[PDB]
Formats: structure tokens, C-alpha cells, sequence
């Protein structure tokens, strides 16, 4: 049984997960490095909950009822309390390793250790823990409370039992889990991101205007957002880096980053987060 | 002014266009090779119109009012009547050429000749007519009455005037036109179809189940349909052929068809149209 979920990292993704567990009545032990980071974690869960109140989504008593289940710590031994720990602090490799080893040292042999990540090899991480068969990848989606799926990524070592447990936890949290063998871009980024890249290739070659490329794809394929606009939301620096990973990990030019993508990144035109990428934004 | 539109071909796409012109009060001269094909063209416009009646979309009098404007011929000299002729009979090259030359012979020098096509080089076709600057590509979308966009594809020769006229005609028909320099896959198929191909690559490599790949993309990127399901609707034979065109026309393995795609095609598992492709269907 998994009634208590360890969480390391209390940022966007961390509360994300904590909330998702808590509104289901699971006990979360959320760990960060200050008291500032922890409570600030608790503020966005409160604020988010307060938004749900205000559009007739259940309810005042549950807002209260979820939060009680969140034990927000700063010491790391609190995770002996826990059925499973999810790391969710960093896309930095060396740092990620450290965190997982520290986690590996505290919790008992049979506890499952997961790591949220978009790009990092789940197999390589699993190998740094003393029980690799108890390790598995998760990838949650970027507004976590509402987004109804998770990629569950098996390292080469991830056992079937580790898999079914997390698979069930995910279904519990009310998400549809997707199982994927560890592979660059897993499933989602693997197919989506080279499409974004092809849009840049089209824009790069002068074939059409951006706006028209984007309308092409909205109206033609009934995509909610156009790939260029979407790139501007994700971050072209985030896009370029995914493509560089595909190209490096596969060692195959099929995944060349688009050149215009490289140029915008070099220039600092990174999308909405700098006010300019493919399109210009208001600031 | 463009008040009378030539149409060669009275199949799915042909009526498609005719209707779209007629419900706007444009005079269509629709030409096919039998009287069977012509009237059968007129039947699907009637049937489609009768569906619109039945969901409170205007109206009995307009159903009547559109049809009057459709002059359905079988002789080819009827197209001297016309401001512009759109070919819409065939994706066969040699045949396409013939039709356009025949059309080129009838109509006057200043009449615009277009060709609907997903894959055929608009430049190469424009070159077979005596006035290439009066030639342009269209690509309409596959349920034409409702689909609100057209790709407008300039051959190297297409003049600006030819372009603006058709651009305006398109806006008239109530569609958003997309302008594209002639290039394999234009814009839409160029970015969409290699994404479908990447899904097959993922399925091909054993990374995930189809259903999960498809859910990955629906829920993750809010795509209406999943790429594999979509491939099953388009036809895997139609998919493979688009990829083969990309690979052949660019002469670049970046667009390798996925191997699983090749195998399903070789096997006859072509999607919904044979009852089996990626998934199995009821027949
Ligand atoms: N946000 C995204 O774009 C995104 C998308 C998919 C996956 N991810 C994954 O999730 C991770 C977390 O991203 P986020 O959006 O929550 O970041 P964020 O900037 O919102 O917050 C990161 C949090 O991690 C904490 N942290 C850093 N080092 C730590 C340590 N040694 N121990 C405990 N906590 C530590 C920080 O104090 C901070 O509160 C990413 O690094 C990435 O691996 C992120
Ligand atoms: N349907 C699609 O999947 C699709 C999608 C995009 C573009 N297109 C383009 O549009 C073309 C038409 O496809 P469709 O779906 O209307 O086909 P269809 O099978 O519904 O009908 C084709 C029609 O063209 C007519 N035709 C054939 N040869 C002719 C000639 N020499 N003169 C006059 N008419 C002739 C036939 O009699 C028939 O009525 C395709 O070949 C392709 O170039 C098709």
C-alpha cells in the first residue's frame, strides 16, 4: 500500500504533485532546503485551492482537508515516514545524483524512488541508487493539478512490481499513466518537439509566414495552438536543448536543430519569457 | 472580377469546391466525363445541403438558390464562360498534364488555371501551360464545405496578380488562405506527416503501446486525435507515399519512412479503409 508519498523539491512541480496527492487524501511529506521554499510551496497550493473554491469545485472543507495531509518538512529523515519518494528539485545532473543518493541513504530498501525529468536518462539515474530495480522515471505535466497524464519511464532496471505500484498510484491521483522504455524524449517530447523543429525549418526556408504556418496547423489539423506560438510558450532555449538531446543521444542528424532556432536562441529571443521569440510580446 | 469558376472533376473535392463557391453565390461550371459523374456530383451537394437544412443552417430557399448557380456540363468548351478553372480530377501526373493542356487550349490567355494537389510540384505543372504566370496551386481540405482553409501554392512562375486574385477568391469562399512557396509537403503535410512517421518510429522500437502513444499526444498536447489513429484514418498507403515524396524530393534520409509503416503497407493493413492498420476496425 502507498498511503504516504515523499516529495523532494517544493517548487512548481513539487506542490503540483503534493496537491494532486492531497486532494485524493494521500499523506505528503514535502521536503525543501529552507522554510521559505516549503511555505511558499504551501502558498501556491492554498492559492490554487482558493481558485477552485471560486469556480464551484469542491470545497472549503476539502481545501482544509487536503492541507492537513501535507506534512511540510526541511529535514530529510522525515522520508522514513514514506512509502515512496519522488525527486522533483532539479534538471541538473550532478545535483540530481546527489539528491537521489542522499534519499537512497535515508529510506528503507523496499521504498520506491522516482525522479521527475523531461530529458535525463532514467537508466543512468537508477544506476546510482543501491537498488536500481526500485527506481523509476516520472514526467508530470506542467500545470500538474489539472493535467491528466504522467509518463512512467522504466529504466532498464525498473522491476515489474515497482512499475505496477507507481502505475496504480498514478491512476489513484486521477491521471492516465503512459508507460515508456527509457529513450531520449520518451514519447511526448520525442514526437512533438521534432514537429516544432520542422515548423522552424519551414519558416527558416522562407516558405511561408509564421502566422500562416500556425494557422495552417490549427485549422488543418485542429491543433489548439500553432507550433511556433507553442515554441514561444515553451521557450526556444528549452526547445533547442530538447533537439540537441535528441541529436546527441541518438547521434543522428535526422534530429538537427533548425538553424533559425539556433539563431533566435543565440540572440536571446527565447519566446514569451523574454518578450520576443518568433513573435513579439507586450512585456 | 471572378464571378464564374471553372471546375474540372466532379468527385469529392470537385463538388466540395463547387458547393463552397455556390453557397456564396458564385457561378460554377462543373465539368466531368460522363453525365453519371456530373449528376452524382450534384447529388452529394444536394445531400450535404439537405443535412444543413436539418440542423437549422440556412435554408430551403438557399439550397434552391445555390444549385441554380451550378451549371453542370460534360463538354469542355463551357469553360470559356469562366473567370478561372480549378483542376480537381486526379493525382495522376501524366493525366493531370493532359487535363491542364486541354484546359489551357480552351480558355483565354488571361484566365487563371489552378490545380488542386497534395504532392505534385506546382512549378512543374505551371511549366506545361502556355502562360505559367497565370498558374497556381490550391490544396483544399478533405471535407471541403466546412474546412476553413486552403493552401495557396505559388509555382516559381506564379505572378503576384494571379496570387492576389485567388487569395481574394479564397477569402470570399469564407476560407483562410495560407501562402506557400512550392515545396514538398507544402506546409501542412510537411510538418504533420513526419510527426505521424515519428509515432510509427516509436511504436516500431517497442517503446510504448499504440493506445498509450495516442493518449500521450491527446492529453499531453491536446491534439484531438492521436497520430496513430490519424494515420489509420488517412491511409497508411497515403502516409507512406507522402514520406516517400519527402525523402525523394529532398533526397535526405531525415525523412526515412518508418519501417513499421512500410511493413503494414506491404501487408495490406492500410487503416480504416481495409479494416486494419495500427488498430483493427469493425468492417
Ligand atoms: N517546470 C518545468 O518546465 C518542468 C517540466 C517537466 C519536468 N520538470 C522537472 O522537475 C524539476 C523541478 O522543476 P520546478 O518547475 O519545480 O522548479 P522551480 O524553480 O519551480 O522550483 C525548484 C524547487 O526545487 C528545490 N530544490 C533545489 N535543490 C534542492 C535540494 N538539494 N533538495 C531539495 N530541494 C531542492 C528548490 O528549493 C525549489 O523550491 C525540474 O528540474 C525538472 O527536472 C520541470
Ligand atoms: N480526396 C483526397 O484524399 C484528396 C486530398 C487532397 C487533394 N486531393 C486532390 O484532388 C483530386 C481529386 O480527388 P477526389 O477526392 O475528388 O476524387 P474522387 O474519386 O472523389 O473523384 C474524382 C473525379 O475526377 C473525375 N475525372 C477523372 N479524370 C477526369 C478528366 N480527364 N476530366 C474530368 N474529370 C475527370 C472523375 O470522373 C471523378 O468524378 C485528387 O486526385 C488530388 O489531386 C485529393
Amino acid at each position: 500500500s502507498i498511503r504516504t508519498v515523499g516529495i523532494v523539491g517544493a517548487g512548481t512541480m513539487g506542490n503540483g504533485i503534493a496537491q494532486a496527492c492531497a486532494v485524493v487524501g494521500l499523506n505528503v511529506v514535502m521536503v525543501d532546503i529552507s522554510d521559505a521554499a516549503v511555505q511558499k510551496g504551501v502558498a501556491t497550493v492554498a492559492s490554487s485551492l482558493d481558485r477552485l473554491i471560486k469556480k464551484e469545485k469542491l470545497t472549503e472543507a476539502d481545501k482544509a482537508s487536503a492541507l492537513a495531509r501535507i506534512k511540510g518538512s526541511t529535514s530529510y529523515d522525515d522520508l522514513k515516514a514514506t512509502d515512496i519518494v519522488i525527486e522533483a528539485a532539479t534538471e541538473n545532473y550532478d545535483l540530481k545524483v546527489k539528491i537521489l543518493k542522499q534519499i537512497d541513504g535515508i529510506v528503507g530498501e523496499n521504498v520506491i524512488i522516482a525522479s521527475n525529468t523531461s530529458s535525463i536518462s532514467i537508466t543512468k539515474l537508477a544506476a546510482v541508487t543501491s537498488r536500481a530495480d526500485r527506481f523509476i522515471g516520472m514526467h508530470f505535466f506542467n500545470p500538474v493539478p489539472v493535467m491528466a497524464l504522467v509518463e512512467l519511464i522504466r529504466g532498464l532496471q525498473t522491476s515489474d512490481t515497482t512499475h505496477a505500484a507507481v502505475e496504480a498510484l498514478s491512476k489513484q491521483l486521477g491521471k492516465y499513466p503512459i508507460t515508456v522504455k527509457n529513450s531520449p524524449g520518451f514519447v511526448v517530447n520525442r514526437i512533438l518537439c521534432p514537429m516544432i523543429n520542422e515548423a522552424f525549418c519551414v519558416l527558416g526556408e522562407g516558405l511561408a509566414s509564421p502566422e500562416e504556418i500556425d494557422e495552417g496547423m490549427k485549422l488543418g489539423c485542429n491543433h489548439p495552438i500553432g507550433p511556433l506560438a507553442l515554441a514561444d510558450m515553451i521557450g526556444l532555449d528549452t526547445m533547442l536543448a530538447v533537439m540537441e538531446v535528441l541529436y546527441t543521444e541518438f547521434a543522428d542528424p535526422k534530429y538537427r536543430p533548425a538553424m533559425l532556432m539556433r539563431e533566435m536562441v543565440a540572440a536571446g529571443y527565447l519566446g514569451r519569457k523574454t518578450g520576443r521569440g518568433v513573435y513579439v510580446y507586450s512585456k
